[PDB]
């Protein structure tokens, strides 16, 4: 159902704001991008990308920007996950590699 | 008919092969370009891609095409648009600077 295609970039600043042009299969402008990671002995960290539904073209395409990452301070690269995911039921997309840089 | 709706990259090195997507309504894989041009005589130059580089009808990625001139000391302006192969129909132009090297 849900499939990231290919992404502009897959990498980006832990200050987030970056835009991203994101191609994907058919998906609903309303109802539609979620940056993870599974943080060791439970938890789990997300932030969403930034866009409006006027960004979701032709059903098939997303331009949004980063969010920032969970802590703007590292000195070392963090790669996370990346996932196209539904609001109506959740479902959602395999992720995609994202590798979070320094400022 | 044919129109540029939004690229990434607006701008590239005179070098060319610098990755962009471009976001387009309904195109035709196997009838399709992109041709950047300049007017002089006419300078043309057309992005590098695969039919399966088309993604479902309404977006290309591809790489940009070498600039004439690879010398050039300040940026040159030219125009790109999306071009039909079967009879020639264009888009509207969209400008793309090519930088020095």
């Amino acid at each position: 159902n849900l499939k990231i295609v290919r992404m502009d970039r897959t990498a980006g600043c832990v200050t987030g704001g970056e835009e991203i042009y994101l191609l994907c299969d058919k998906v609903q402008k309303d109802d539609i991008i979620r940056f993870y990671e599974e943080e060791e002995n439970g938890g789990v960290w997300e932030g969403f990308g930034d866009f409006s539904p006027t960004d979701v073209h032709r059903q098939f395409g997303i331009v949004f920007k980063t969010p920032k990452y969970k802590d703007v301070n590292i000195t070392k690269p963090a790669s996370v996950f990346v996932q196209l995911r539904r609001k109506s039921d959740l479902e959602t997309s395999e992720p995609k590699p994202f590798l979070y840089y320094p400022e």
